[PDB]
């Protein structure tokens, strides 16, 4: 009943009851924020409210004190001050950014920039209450029945009426009735267990929706910089093979935190698993938002690091297949793997937080609650793809609004950057160099002449709105009779719908621009499918032709983006 202003830190018993999140607010915060909003409802001990019996006065503008009690204009008596007076709200103890965070629906793309330019404890207000309103969304959609189990793969849906349908893609998972989490795919659908069961009829899925806890710690610690190396203690007999980041290991050390900016394929794990063997008696916790980034670091850290010191940190509640090769859930060896979602409350000597872009400034905020580290250090890049919004749907997320890293790194430059890509063939790397590097990322390898564009638009239809381009998966078809070695490529496009297809007639591996992410393959076939915004992004675009260790082929649909691949152009 009793706390801090979310906007100035001033003590008060004012809480907004109109906020989704009720912050703390001061007597003059809370009237600066009643009087500029819809929001008038105030909560002290006691909310106020008119105190006279059967009176519905809620709006503290209407509101006086009369002795200790509360009551309106038609209730007062002689003796009442008004409770909005003199820039203040009557309480103990005794704003445009905040207004705006408060009351938006988060639909619009100036929500988030507002979100991430606005003060340290407006940023972790607008991160819980945007992660709140995103949970509270999932209530919307509709429930689905099932209505015939063809296989243990595929079955049929009844979906509720009245109710909106959710996209049936890998991003949204139900949990179905506790038979277990599940996963969709698009009249015949393909299922997902977490689980393997028997999949019963009439049995129902929704949507996870779990409740959103408050943030305490800032997205950045305060930034100090030191004269010496604190509390790490360097090699001397440093290997070979980390020599080209050592100056950058020892930034590390002289830092609260640091930020590295690795395109694709410049040594960001090769970075993080260094670091260790560089300051070889210091405990790191190495954490990332998904399960694939963390196992990622266990790969890289299996070759270098002695695994009787490495713990995967994996939650009972198992959602996915992730690392076996560590000791499970032993939260005191010297390195431990975990999801942000699942760390411990532990201290540490240095924290590397992975695939930075993916991060949400509630993640960023996460890990410094539970995690208390002498170094912090963000390994990432802004030129990747971000963390889907879903409630996003007007406008366009830049780069430096993914979260307060990722705003760091592209005003004030990143404090370290990878600048030499070693898997991709040279038609590629100077392909996304001019494109989002500003012309500053360096091919290692050779022109593959592997590196293949073809523009045709072909015809777009649509799976509700996953898009599908079937000319676009016969023109790939064509190619890959007359290129053989091409057998052995991955299928990568911007839409699940049009992966499924092309898994259909070409037989290829699938995955999403999205999903492919930190992976990496000797061949892509990448066909655009539509001229979206979703389809055109440059970091999607980016990460798309980036997977290609030899070769890729590109079909594109937009103009823009085929002109600026600097491959070799195909006819047909
Ligand atoms: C270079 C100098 C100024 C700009 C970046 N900075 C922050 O924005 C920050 C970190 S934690 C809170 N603020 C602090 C360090
Ligand atoms: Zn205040
Ligand atoms: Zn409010
Ligand atoms: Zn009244």
């Amino acid at each position: 009943a009793v706390g801090a202003c979310v906007l100035c830190n001033s003590q008060t018993s004012l809480r907004c009851g109109a906020c989704i999140r009720r912050p703390f607010l001061c007597c003059k915060c809370c009237y600066d924020h009643v009087i500029s909003t819809s929001h008038k409802l105030v909560l002290s001990v006691n909310p106020y409210v008119c105190n006279a019996p059967g009176c519905d006065v809620t709006d503290v503008t209407q509101l006086y004190l009369g002795g200790m009690s509360y009551y309106c204009k038609s209730h007062k008596p002689p003796i009442s001050f008004p409770l909005c007076a003199n820039g203040q709200v009557f309480g103990l103890y005794k704003v445009t950014d905040f207004n705006a965070i408060a009351t938006c629906d988060w639909t619009n793309a100036g929500d988030y920039i507002l979100a991430n330019t606005c003060t340290e404890r407006l940023k972790l207000f607008a991160a819980e209450t945007l992660k709140a309103t995103e949970e509270t969304f999932k209530l919307s959609y509709g429930i689905a029945t099932v209505r015939e189990v063809l296989s243990d793969r595929e079955l049929h849906l009844s979906w509720e009426v009245g109710k909106p349908r959710p996209p049936l893609n890998r991003n949204y998972v139900f949990t179905g009735y506790q038979i277990g989490e599940y996963t969709f795919e698009k009249d015949a659908v393909v299922y997902r267990g977490t689980t393997t069961y028997k999949l019963n009829v009439g049995d129902y899925f929704v949507l996870t929706s779990h409740t959103v806890m408050p943030l305490s710690a800032p997205t950045l610690v305060p930034q100090e910089h030191y004269v010496r190396i604190t509390g790490l203690y360097p090699t001397l007999n440093i290997s070979d093979e980390f020599s080209s980041n050592v100056a950058n290991y020892q930034k590390v050390g002289m830092q609260k935190y640091s930020t590295l900016q690795g395109p694709p394929g410049t040594g960001k794990s090769h970075f993080a698993i260094g670091l260790a063997l560089y300051y070889p008696s210091a405990r790191i916790v190495y954490t990332a938002c998904s399960h694939a980034a963390v196992d990622a670091l266990c790969e890289k850290a299996l070759k270098y690091l002695p695994i009787d010191k490495c713990s995967r940190i994996i939650p009972a509640r198992a959602r996915v297949e992730c690392f076996d090769k560590f000791k499970v859930n032993s939260t005191l060896e010297q390195y431990v793997f975990c999801t942000v979602n699942a760390l411990p409350e532990t201290t540490a000597d240095i924290v590397v937080f992975d695939e930075i872009s993916m991060a949400t400034n509630y993640d960023l905020s996460v890990v410094n609650a539970r995690l208390r580290a002498k170094h912090y250090v963000y390994i990432g890049d802004p030129a990747q793809l971000p963390a889907p919004r879903t409630l996003l749907t007007k406008g366009t997320l830049e780069p430096e609004y993914f979260n307060s890293v990722c705003r760091l790194m592209k005003t004030i430059g990143p404090d370290m950057f990878l600048g030499t890509c070693r898997r991709c063939p040279a038609e590629i790397v100077d392909t996304v160099s001019a494109l989002v590097y500003d012309n500053k990322l360096k091919a290692h390898k050779d022109k593959s002449a592997q590196c293949f564009k073809m523009f045709y638009k072909g015809v777009i239809t649509h799976d509700v709105s996953s898009a599908i381009n079937r000319p676009q998966i016969g023109v790939v078809r064509e190619f890959l009779t007359r290129n053989p070695a091409w057998r052995k490529a991955v299928f990568i496009s911007p839409y699940n719908s049009q992966n499924a297809v092309a898994s259909k007639i070409l037989g290829l591996p699938t995955q999403t621009v999205d999903s492919s992410q930190g992976s990496e393959y000797d061949y892509v076939i990448f066909t655009q499918t539509t001229e979206t915004a979703h389809s055109c992004n440059v970091n999607r675009f980016n990460v798309a032709i980036t997977r290609a260790k030899v070769g890729i082929l590109c079909i594109m649909s937009d103009r823009d983006l085929y002109d600026k691949l600097q491959f070799t152009s195909l006819e047909i």
